[PDB]
């Protein structure tokens, strides 16, 4: 933070000279000056830099011009007028959030000014930041405590070795300084919840609209099990998504509880849709309940919103209609919501407070928000005992937690505050929608084939667009309007293969090809399907990023309608077998992939294998249980008729849990095996495009063999 | 990393130009040049710069001397040397590594002699540095990856917003890169243990002798977790060691396992001592375990190696004695074992593998070892299911970790390797040794009282001493021989206050004041106790803060002899309460405070509480399940006779389980709650000095509330 | 106060460089360094120059010479001592006032330890400074108290005449902005007794061996009434 610009033109000596004495006097106090031209010059300055944190200018020239204009892009940004003898404050100067300090044009009296700036930006600095990450970054710069945990002591023990010292040049003096213990006690504890820490969590609380928050140091993997065992007991009864994260299952096998699964819809891409509004209701569980052996009701709900492909839940329906004491929502893919004013009602901590229910959200922080690895926010909206929620926080956080962990997660909440906090989501949001009009522009003015963004047709308001049943874009048949809407800045991108029916197209260009190409210039797809691409467009995203892609997509199409070798357009995928794609061509490939889904009738096996689940046996507890004991043995896939599943079984596409560890495949779902057979013949005809599952194990010959337990 | 050294006149002209053209050069490469004198000038230049990657000497001047001496300290650093027409290699540098390249003296063809010093450099950087740190490393000068996750990308979502650019700017760009997840195929995946990752995990298990090796992410109190789900099923029995962790207690409360205590040793001071042979014996547990209900033969064995106060078991015994097929060692204490060759036969890993027995180490690699914090390793000595172990590995490991948390453990075994490595451990244990001698050289000169080190009399060999039955200096009766080990970094110092008998000595000062001493000059003393002082001498310790303590200490005795006001030695105890130490000196404080503890017959109690046990009740799982459901009141300490507890009571001091959930406070367990409410009184005396419990609650009238099971 | 003298001649490089380091650290950190020749050199040094606060030197070398003979010359006075492997404190050294900072030679390390001597030094002002004087001095430096009495507000009314103006470039800017009235409530009141002014009279107090002090701010001539009215009545005796 040192930069400092200037605006105004002069022409009068006792106006410019103080001026240029005040420019030596900031540059020696090491500050960067710079002189913007004209009034949207400046505010162009501001809205590119970050850095920037001063702004002067003659009072009699600019107070009525940039005092609104710069308040709406930083509230705490300090100003610096220079007024004369006769200046007045306006009126509508009063209704805007502004830190000015006025001062005089005089020689010499600038070095005083200097000094003046100095104290004021680093006030700024203390206004900005919060109060645990403004803590430890003074213990770094000031602090000596010897004899510490852990034992490198801000990397003292790195400049003995010499490879220790390559590993301490690197990460830098500040970075290894702030890895330190509970040792110090004017940081206080996470564990304990004092001084700084429980400052730290009021904080995000008051940020995110929560009652109170929690950090977690070890990923939303460990936020989910946190919250599972306080609100399931031993020998309880729980709701849960199909659509959910492996850590979810991990919670089933730890704790002894019996599932009860939500039935999430599904389209021809492989889109995992909503859960439909039937299965909240009172009566529809309740049979559930009957059905189910050791069953009882319901005592903690767990559901995935929004989805991985983004598409958000009305959490007002589900917080009134779901007739359980504990609702628990994934938000690993939302930590945004709470912001911008068009996820009002979509997401858990919207509304407020439920009587004689808690509301809980789980948010992935580093994800989508700017925070490191490992950072994750536990947000819980109602009343819970604060006493019996530390022993669950305890058990899975650790005594001696990364401090550097810590003060992002709090970080990743001060970036969201204030006006400049909130035009980083809306920034985020008309980058991606941008995008969205830019391929639709394109897949008109284009000659033949182009890419379609899974969107509706007219989307001309900024919010969140309602899934409704007239509509035929999303793919669903008969799903519930005002239930379901689609996330911005979660772009999914189609390539031509599939109708709007639902049914194959002649011609087809395969999205694992797409995916391929991109990975050659750089950008990683996060998740990749049969015709599907999705494209995620963070705050981390810029207007740099979102062309680069843009031109990288029309570079595909530019290289295919030519028709260019396999061994020029994808080298990567040229170097995994050189014998085999060494005369082929991009558009013999395309082809030919298209045509292997076709012939074993990929989709419609996809959709059948999700629709009806695999019939129950034990819990997920039991399952791994009896893996322990060591009970368990390896048979061939087409052998899995009638068999106990020990290990979860994960296939891509779609990438979303099929069969669950205690689970069992009959004739009642047998379309469930005839999707993971399918994928053993397709993935073994071309090098490069695998089969991606996760439990099964490629042999030697070529099936794949799962772990099922013993007779 | 980028000093070169340079040895020598020659007093002729056709050498020292060449060398002038070469120091020239090198320096226009970025390295700084160094000249030393004489031979044992550059020999201390290396023991005290780690950032010496370079030394350049002519062959036929010193060829015998430097030859044997420098890879002593360091085999992989690349020496040059300038040889003449007459040079030939002697047959005792046969047996030396030495990495030596030969250069001629011209004149001009520095600048190609500059280029090979750089490429040999830089390929002594990648000798050293381990697998995953290098190819992270890799990642960050080169690697471009696009809309990935984290959402950061590198800091880019951190330089759009004000409060985010100043978190950018304190870590740097190196720290922030390196932020990353599985998206970046070339790194491979920590779950998975692909590529990189395997590469690590099969170099830490190379340097620690172990078959197979884990990293991880969350510290040892998830390492303890991992192996004690995988190790005991549900209704299975457990040995578990009374001086544990915090985390091995919640490992009982989410795991349904029956837990049998082992029984440790203690002394007059409260340094508990190492568990008896007797306790380890087929015949005792085989008693034990038919007096406890719902207990069958224990399946998995915790015990903690070493312990807080640095005591080693004798491990060649317990491997053998033991008739257990899961051995755990808790080692967060001792993880510079494998390196030293005085700790043979004294930790987990030494030896070798036990017929039909598993043997585990689970380390604190931040604790004394240079990593990140939660950092830890899991060392697996015997046979394990792979697939099985994985799957409780995955539970409590997040899918996307922290990687500099993963490279920092990596980095630490790197550390450990070579002569390079075995210098930082026989250092450290150097310092400690000289430190202990010290005081005890001081004691015999100085005029009246003095520290004392709680050691052997006669410490005249460096290795770990056996606490032999005739010697009385430790304060256990009737201990084993060859059983417990003292471990020489453990530094442990005596205030004078009790007698070597046990006894309450006239003149006495407590521990407690000493503490808050050296708390003023920066010195964090981990465990603080009655009479005892511990001190770690971790590789993070160095010869400036060895005297840095020692001079602090010596200044105590001056300002005590001399009493000085509290409100001049001790000014943060003074800001407690201003009224209070007003008058008080350091000699009336010192006589208070240990007048309370011959009066309350703390030394004492503190003996009779841990010796005897409380009863039993229910299991830890059983105990906090009941506190789920919400039967759960709070009751005066006074009346918690007959009553089953719920949350763990930890009392310092000494600061280890006293009372766990579930456990009974009976007529046989009295003097557990007699211990308890003589440290309310004791307490409430003195501001500053007040009582630690954990689970208690401090209340508005004073009495001390526990929290149990409804009734 | 920004005087740091080292002594010592060494020979080996592994010591003389990092000095050297030291050394340049040192003057980018606004210090004059001054290298004294011999034991006694380094004591005269002491002796007439008092912005003298911080001597370097090498412990295993001048451990027993130095240390007796600063401690009583100045107790306060921060001593920075380069160690080695083999060193050990003397017994002599357990009855003397020093305030010792041990460092090892390395390179590179020497801007780490130029920031730690700036922070000693620092520490080191705040030792021998008086309360009120310590109070006083910090608001100078950081506070600002606008609308308050005397109308001239550190020399800002000064500053607009032309006469004024000299009387200002005079005094220099430390001395007007330190005239201030009790509008400032962190130094507190003279005639209240309270914050620094109370620390101060019992600062003197300790100092001079009284009960209780008083500052008087218009001479002893003043000093005399305040005493004489206290102990003699109207219509009484007086010796």
């Amino acid at each position: 933070m040192n930069v400092i610009a200037i605006l105004n033109h002069m022409g009068v000596y006792f106006k410019e000279e103080p001026i240029r004495e005040l420019h030596r006097a900031l540059e020696r106090l090491n500050f960067q000056i710079v002189y913007p031209n004209d009034r949207d010059d400046l505010l162009k300055l501001i809205e590119n830099n970050a850095r920037l944190c001063g702004v002067i200018f003659d009072w009699d020239k600019y107070n009525l011009e940039l005092c609104e204009e710069i308040s709406k892009m930083n509230e705490n940004l300090p100003l610096y007028a220079f007024a004369n003898t006769y200046s007045t404050l306006d009126v509508s100067l009063n209704d805007l959030r502004l830190q000015i300090s006025f001062f005089e044009y005089a020689l010499g009296a600038a070095e005083d000014i200097a000094n003046k700036i100095k104290q004021t930006t680093d006030e700024y600095i203390n206004t900005i930041l919060p109060p645990l990450t403004k803590a430890l970054f003074k213990y770094v710069r000031e602090g000596k405590y010897t004899f510490c945990t852990p034992g490198h002591m801000g990397g003292t023990a790195f400049q003995k070795s010499p490879v220790g010292s390559l590993f301490y040049d690197f990460f830098g003096p500040n970075t290894m300084k702030s890895d330190i213990s509970i040792s110090v006690s004017e940081l206080g504890s996470l564990l304990d919840h004092s001084g700084p820490h429980k400052e730290a969590e009021q904080y995000i609380a008051r940020v995110f609209n929560a009652d109170r928050s929690y950090m977690v140091t070890n990923g939303t993997s460990t936020a989910n099990k946190i919250v599972g065992m306080y609100s399931a007991p031993a020998g309880s009864t729980i709701l849960i998504d199909r659509n959910c994260h492996k850590s979810l299952t991990h919670l089933m096998m730890m704790s002894d509880v019996t599932p009860i699964y939500f039935r999430p819809t599904r389209n021809a891409y492989g889109i995992l849709g909503g859960i439909p509004q039937s299965e909240f209701q009172h009566a529809t569980i309740a049979k559930r309940v009957k059905e189910t052996p050791n069953a009882t009701w319901p005592v903690h709900a767990v559901i995935t919103n929004s989805t991985y492909d983004g598409l958000l839940y009305n959490t007002d329906f589900i917080k009134k209609t779901l007739d359980v004491k504990s609702i628990h929502f994934d938000s690993a893919w939302v930590p945004y919501t709470n912001f911008s004013p068009i996820y009002e009602g979509k997401c858990g901590m919207s509304g407020g407070r439920v009587e004689g229910k808690v509301i809980y959200e789980t948010q992935s922080t580093h994800k989508l928000l700017a925070a490191f690895s490992q950072a994750s926010m536990i947000h819980v909206k109602g009343d819970v005992n604060e006493e019996t929620f530390n022993e669950a926080y305890m058990m899975h956080t650790t005594t001696s937690p990364h401090y550097g962990i810590v003060a992002s997660t709090e970080t990743a909440a001060a970036m969201m505050k204030g006006n400049a906090g909130k035009r980083l989501i809306n920034g985020s949001i008309e980058r991606a929608i941008k995008f969205r009009k830019e391929i639709k522009r394109l897949r008109t003015e284009s000659d033949g084939w182009f890419f379609d963004v899974w969107q509706p047709d007219h989307i001309d308001t900024t919010e969140c667009w309602p899934l409704r049943s007239d509509s035929t874009w999303h793919g669903f048949k008969n799903i519930d309007n005002e239930h379901m809407y689609l996330d911005p800045i979660k772009v999914t991108l189609l390539t031509p293969g599939m109708e709007k029916d639902g049914t194959m197209s002649d011609f087809g260009i395969p999205a694992s090809i797409v995916a391929k190409y991109l990975d050659e210039h750089g950008i990683v797809v996060e998740k990749t399907g049969p015709y599907n691409l999705l494209f995620l467009f963070s705050i981390g995203i810029d207007k740099t990023k979102a062309l680069s892609l843009l031109r990288a997509l029309t570079d595909f199409k530019r290289a295919f309608d030519l028709n260019l070798r396999v061994k020029n357009m994808l080298p990567s995928l040229y170097r995994e077998d050189p014998e085999f794609y060494e005369n082929m061509r991009i558009q013999e490939l395309a082809q030919n992939i298209h045509k292997l889904i076709v012939h074993h009738n990929l989709p419609d096996l996809m959709y059948r294998a999700f629709e009806v689940l695999p019939t129950m046996v034990m819990t997920p507890y039991a399952a791994f249980q009896k893996e322990l004991h060591g009970m368990t043995e390896e048979v061939y896939l087409d052998e899995m008729v009638g068999r106990i599943n020990a290990n979860m079984i994960l296939p891509y596409p779609p990438g979303v849990p099929l069969v669950m560890p205690g689970e069992m495949i009959t004739e009642e779902s047998r379309p469930v095996l005839e999707f993971l057979q399918m994928l053993c013949e397709i993935g073994a005809h071309y090098p490069g495009f695998e089969t991606d599952i996760h439990g099964a194990y490629r042999q030697a010959d070529g099936r794949y063999t799962v772990k099922v337990l013993k007779e």
